[PDB]
DNA sequence: TCGCATAAGCAGTCCGCG
DNA sequence: GCGGACTGCTTAT
């Protein structure tokens, strides 16, 4: 097989690798790596060597990378550019794997770990270390097995072996329900003491040593914790070998309030899965523990018990044991289903890069552009310092807030990376300025010609159409991979929703699931037999099908994140390419392209109506247009269709053979008058939606900018067996809105665009009748709570304290003095309710840890004196006013003659 | 919240507004 | 009460 690199490090003037090699072996190596890095030199020196400007350089060949990196500092002290890859690791990676890799995960150690350890006098300071390891379960994806590590014997308290019997029995049966599936995978190993239990795993580490480590919050706890606790117990050079070159630093994590401390393990790459999840999921949580993930995308109860934490071990050692082996395994379902690590491996080394550098879109773009260059023979420029500056972005248009009937939608395919591709936006190909004219200008085609020689933008660049650069050259590969794993998802989907359909009419016999590829539309064949299963085959099918659109949407999405975010890093300070020239060219065109063809828009549809000044569209945002679609429906007449599917029918073809066609033929004007190298606004039809056919529903609303809800019965092809609504930026999709509220919200907005008014007051009435009975929790608002000490004075709240820190100020008095109250963590979040006049708290709101109940010291009291009206108005009824008058309907009924009767 | 960008919404504090 | 100046937080794209 082709070799990889593993992991890669520089330790002074030695690179150090681990990787796979010929025979698909693991082996390591210790290479004395002579980089090059490079000089301008006058034109009368033959050289390769080319900037990216095409001016001549000359290599410099160092003895070692410490002579490099000194020759860097000499020549800023001279004031000349010291070019080349700076980070010698990534001209190492180059050199040694210069072709496109080829990687077998299989090969790849990946360790899922957690431990445990019990505190009786609070968290446990893993820059302390003070208590215990008691417990470790250490995965291994090569082996397939489960270490379990587990402490008999401790300061606080001596335990019996935890047994596997008990673990596999049903928690009815009194036992743990450690999954069956992984029963036989589990390797049990009891110690008698501390000091040879974490003897023993630093041997297996050695055995076994993680390529790529990965647990929830290892980076932050289970890491700096083991490593702090075999430094304490056996001395520094014990506690490197977690470190398979035996070289580890404390990294000083800073940010705007304050700095923490992680463990830097050399020759390891640590993806810690709580980052992994926050990063490429694209959610905004509540609550990040396990138990509230592992819930959320697994629908798996949560872990339970009984006692603090601090006392499960002495109390119940056979739950403790079987609950740190089922964190570990949550993990591992979570990545089964989201496979966030697979989409690291695939970007790491398409980049060339370390496999933990694909949290870094600038370190993941600064090495693909070298990479790309140095197959040219061409050299990049120095980094430079820049001052951050603010510069202009999309434009969003005023929405009349108003219900609205018919809406069709469209946006631009990639509309940021696309832009770049069109207009060929790159630090080389930068040609010269324009003279500008207000952007309205350019708008209404009313501004002169910008060039007759290069591919323009509405800010005043102009650029090369001579070659692409290599900004368009490689964003166009990502996005290509992008689009191959988007048909996929957009397949499963459609597949899923031919599963729904057939599950009306399930049939009734024993059968098994179609073994399918779902990222491929279901041919005839497969349909047929769809309609003959079962209603469990069915059903698995189906979880199958949204498994693979899960599969999809994890690899699509985060290859359109990176794309969009090279739009973003050329304005960044600390991209190698930043230029807010080009950072504002990609912005400003968008601008432009979005009003153009919104005047486009209106123009041909004014036409077909043969109307005058007609608005048709309604609202933008960025790249996207809303158009209403009353008129197209009325020159029909709703009377003429046999059901919602015959509009919806009507409009999709409308959109596909009439509105596209003319949106095709605006913008390839706009083209040629920015005369760009080569048309690439692509603004395709996304939702079609409306109220279901003879209902009173009103099919979707505006209250204001980023804030609508649509009807929607097809979205970008998937026409749904049901329809679902598309809510954006209303306080149902709002994490600080309370989970009870969210979905009542939802369903009076379901209500509104589906059956009107009346059903909408029905509702309404309703939950405001019942809401007291909800869980605390679930009508708990919830808030990041940062700078807490800032506004803290003497246990009170100080001037212009947020609500929400007020809350935890409340709290913090009402658990003063005990060392086991759970701590409200600086930056993390917190549930917050309000407080009714004249509680024993003192304050008119308390704010606790989000994903946990209230502790028992106080949750009786805060039960109490919630404040239910408070809670509603601000929640719910505010929230709905807004969507009501916008809609231009109320939530109650209003009096009226027939009330005489 | 270490980790690409800007636009823009709403909650809440403080305080004016005769 | 509401709104503006401001902070804080959270979305849409
Ligand atoms: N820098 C940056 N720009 C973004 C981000 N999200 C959206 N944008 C910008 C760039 C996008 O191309 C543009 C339109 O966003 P969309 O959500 O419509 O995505 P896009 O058109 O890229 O892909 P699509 O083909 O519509 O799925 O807005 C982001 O997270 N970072
Ligand atoms: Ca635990
Ligand atoms: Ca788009
Ligand atoms: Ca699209
Ligand atoms: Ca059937
Ligand atoms: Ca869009």
């Amino acid at each position: 097989m082709k070799e990889f690199y593993l992991t890669v490090e520089q330790i002074g003037d030695s690179i150090f690798e681990r990787y796979i090699d010929s025979n698909g072996r693991e082996r390591t190596r210790e290479v004395e790596y002579k980089p090059s890095l490079f000089a301008h030199c006058p034109e009368s020196q033959a050289t390769k060597y080319f900037d990216i400007y095409g001016k001549p350089c000359t290599r410099k060949l160092f003895a070692n990378m410490r002579d490099a990196s000194q020759w860097i500092k000499r020549m800023e002290d001279i004031g000349l550019e010291a070019l080349g890859m700076d980070d010698f690791k990534l001209a190492y990676l180059s050199d040694t794997y210069n072709y496109e890799i080829k990687y077998d995960h299989t090969k790849i150690r990946v360790a899922n770990f957690d431990i445990e350890v019990t505190s009786p006098d609070g968290f446990p300071e893993p820059s302390q270390a003070k208590h215990p390891i008691d417990a470790i379960t250490h995965y291994d994806s090569i082996d397939d097995r489960f270490y379990v590590f587990d402490l008999l014997n401790s300061p606080y308290g001596n335990v019996e072996e935890w047994s596997i019997e008990i673990a596999a029995k049903l928690q009815e049966q009194g036992g743990d329900e450690v999954p069956s599936e992984i029963i036989d995978k589990i390797i049990y190993m009891p110690f008698d003491n501390e000091k040879e239990l974490l003897m023993e795993y630093l041997n297996f580490w050695q055995q076994k040593t993680p390529v790529i480590l990965t647990g929830w919050n290892v980076e932050s706890f289970a890491i700096p914790y083991v490593y702090n606790r075999i430094k304490n117990i056996f001395g520094e050079s014990t506690a490197k070998r977690l470190s398979p070159h035996r070289k580890t630093r404390v990294k000083v994590i800073e940010n705007m309030y304050g700095s923490r401390e992680i463990i830097t393990l050399f020759g390891i790459s640590v993806l810690d899965y709580i980052d992994l999840y926050k990063k490429f999921s694209f959610t905004n949580q509540p609550s990040y523990s396990l138990d509230y993930i592992s819930e959320f995308e697994l629908n798996v109860g949560k872990l339970k018990y009984d006692g603090p934490i601090s006392k499960l071990r002495e109390s119940n050692h056979q739950r403790y044991i079987s609950y740190n082996i089922i964190a570990v395994y949550r993990v591992l379902q979570i990545d089964a289903k989201r496979q966030f690590i697979n989409l690291s491996l695939d970007m790491g080394y398409y980049a060339k890069i370390q496999i933990q550098s694909v949290f870094s879109p600038i370190k993941t773009w600064d090495a693909i552009i070298f990479n790309s260059l140095k197959e040219q023979n061409k050299v990049i420029p120095q980094g430079r310092s820049h001052p951050v500056q603010p510069y202009p972005g999309a434009f969003v248009k005023e929405p009349i807030p108003n219900r609205y009937k018919y809406v069709m939608s469209f946006d631009l395919t990639s509309a940021y990376p696309s832009i770049i591709r069109q207009v060929n936006i790159s630090p080389e190909t930068i040609a010269g300025t324009f003279k500008v004219a207000p952007l309205h200008d350019y708008i209404n085609a009313v501004a002169e010609r910008p060039s007759d020689v290069y591919s323009c933008s509405p800010n005043g660049m102009m650029y090369y159409k001579d070659r692409d650069g290599v900004v368009p050259t490689e964003i166009t590969k990502v996005f290509n991979q992008r689009k191959e794993h988007k048909g996929y998802m957009l397949a499963a989907q459609r597949n899923g929703e031919i599963i729904k359909e057939a599950l009306h009419n399930p049939n009734l016999s024993v059968d098994e699931p179609l073994d399918v590829d779902y990222r491929f539309d279901f041919s005839d064949e497969i349909k047929e037999k769809i309609k003959k299963l079962s209603a469990k085959s069915l059903n698995e099918m189906l979880f199958r099908a949204q498994r693979t659109e899960v599969a999809g949407m994890t690899a699509q999405i985060n290859r359109k994140a990176l794309i969009n975010g090279l739009a973003g890093a050329l304005g960044n300070v600390w991209f190698r390419y930043y230029d807010l020239r080009n950072a504002t060219a990609i912005t400003t065109f968008g601008q432009m392209a979005l009003q153009w063809i919104e005047r486009k828009v209106n123009e041909y549809l004014n036409e077909v109506c043969g109307t005058e000044g007609e608005a048709f569209v309604l609202y933008g945002d960025t790249d996207s247009i809303y158009v209403s679609a009353d008129k197209i429906i009325d020159k029909v007449g709703e009377s003429k269709f046999r059901d919602t599917n015959h509009w919806v029918d009507f409009l999709d073809k409308f959109a596909r053979e009439r509105m596209e066609p003319a949106i095709d033929r605006g913008f390839r004007e706009m083209c040629e008058y920015m005369n760009n190298k080569q048309h690439l606004m692509f603004m395709d039809r996304e939702a079609i939606a409306g109220p279901p056919l003879g209902s009173k529903g009103i099919g979707g609303f505006w209250t204001g900018k980023k804030r609508y809800a649509l009807n929607v019965w097809d979205m970008e092809g998937t026409r749904y067996a049901e329809p679902k609504l598309k809510i954006m930026g209303l306080e149902t999709q709002k994490s600080s809105t309370p989970k009870a509220v969210q979905k009542a919200l939802k369903e009076c907005i379901r209500r509104m665009l589906q059956e009107g008014e009346e059903s909408l007051q029905e509702y309404f009435k309703e939950f405001e009748k019942e809401f007291r009975q909800l869980n605390y929790i679930s009508i708990a608002s919830v808030s990041s709570a940062n700078n807490i000490a800032k506004y803290d004075v003497g246990g009170f709240p100080g001037p212009k304290c947020p609500f929400h820190i007020r809350g935890i100020l409340t709290y913090n008095r009402a658990i003063k003095g005990n060392i086991d109250a759970p701590q409200v963590v600086e930056g993390e979040k917190v549930y917050v309710l309000p407080l009714r006049e004249g509680n024993p708290f003192g304050d008119k709101c308390i704010a606790w840890p989000s994903g946990t109940e209230i502790t028992d010291l106080i949750k009786d009291d805060v039960l109490h004196w919630m404040d239910y009206t408070v809670l509603l108005e601000k929640t719910f009824i505010k929230p709905l006013e807004g969507f009501t008058s916008a809609a231009k309907l109320d939530y109650e009924k209003k009096a009226s003659l027939f009330d005489m009767f």
